[PDB]
């Protein structure tokens, strides 16, 4: 396996755990994502994500989908993956979270924004 | 019916997308032209991969587009939303990522905006 | 005035307002913000605000904090203000709004991204 | 002085530091902000910021500007001040970096987006 393929286990910085399926030929994936917080964390359930990586670079960039399976919100990650000297890899990520509202005039209060470093399980 | 994402949309910068069929889990593949870039001169079409909210007549949606022209990467998150005469607008926001040499150069890296999609 | 200094009056498209007084030499400026939307619409009030913006540009950047007198929150603004070849202004805006939580571990959620564009009061 | 009173010096996790002045009674303070990283490093110099943070709560939001004085360049910074069991401070922030463009239509590339904790020097 090459240094940053996503493919594998994650973790990150808030605690939550991703896995990632086998990156295909033109980079894309799915996976599990299993957040630690949440707008309402007792109802977290194990959800699906899809996504395309760059295969290029040895520090590629990649994005990801993931359909919460317990809200009706969506969040997107994007970020790259860096490896160092010692060969620890490290997705340095940022992150939209969108909820539903019932009103286009409400679409202002919708989007959240944040970051997340993963490094593998 | 009404947000499906599926067929052609457009955005306020002229970028133009096709979204394919959209599957039982919300899963959907598409193309996408922009308008705009770092290097205008060398866009071509480029393949995006995402999810929506199946239930909702207004569901929210994520995809990724992997630019096959440069080493960036784009993410657009939002919802669709159909209006009583049935109109869909799509309202998104998105991240840009950027590829640098070193994990130093990190806080460049993500630029941040805003588009919305109506049908082509 | 100069074509893009702040001072004046702009509508958004949100429909809120803000009216901006004179801007200093050093681009510093104060106003009011009246929001037309918020968490609790029933509780808006006026509010201030305090930024800068780069005076020597034919269209400059600029920034701005809202402190809200209604809630724990505050809000940023970041932006250009560009000038057609009519005169017309527009500020192209960005902001982030931060919401006040009780504990550090919850910080993932507090903060909204959004846009706005504003252009200056007619007459 | 009171815990999260944005008064004094701070530095973030890139080096960068910040001074900030007496806080008045409207919450309202300016300071220096000294970037360690730019898009040109070579052109770095103290620049101005000016803000506001709440006054009565014990963990309170606060924004700020910083006019760069060495670029056309504008960010603002919005956060809020954290105090835990041992009475250290952090302040958690988010940042949007707006670059100038020569025209409306380029505006879509112009915003950077990150984020910085600070904690007392
Ligand atoms: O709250 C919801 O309804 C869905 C879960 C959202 C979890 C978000 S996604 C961004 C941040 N990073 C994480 O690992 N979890 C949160
Ligand atoms: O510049 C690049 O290298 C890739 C193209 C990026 C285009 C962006 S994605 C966000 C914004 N919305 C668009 O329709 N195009 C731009
Ligand atoms: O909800 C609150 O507690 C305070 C008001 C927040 C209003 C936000 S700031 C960003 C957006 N633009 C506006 O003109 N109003 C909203
Ligand atoms: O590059 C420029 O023209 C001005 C300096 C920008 C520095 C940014 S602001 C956000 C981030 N946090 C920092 O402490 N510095 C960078």
């Amino acid at each position: 396996a090459r240094k940053c393929s996503l493919t594998g286990e994650w973790d990150n910085d808030l605690g939550s755990i991703m896995t990632i399926g086998a990156v295909n030929d033109n980079g894309e994936f799915d996976g599990t994502y299993i957040t630690a917080v949440a707008d309402n964390p007792g109802n977290i359930t194990l959800s699906p994500l899809l996504g395309i990586q760059h295969k290029r670079a040895s520090q590629p960039t990649f994005g990801f989908t993931v359909h919460w399976n317990f809200s009706e919100s969506t969040s997107v990650f994007v970020g790259q993956c860096f490896v160092d000297r010692s060969g620890k890899e490290v997705l340095k990520t940022k992150w939209l979270q969108r909820l539903a509202v019932d009103d286009i005039s409400d679409d202002w209060i919708a989007t959240r924004v944040g970051n997340n470093d993963f490094t593998r399980q």
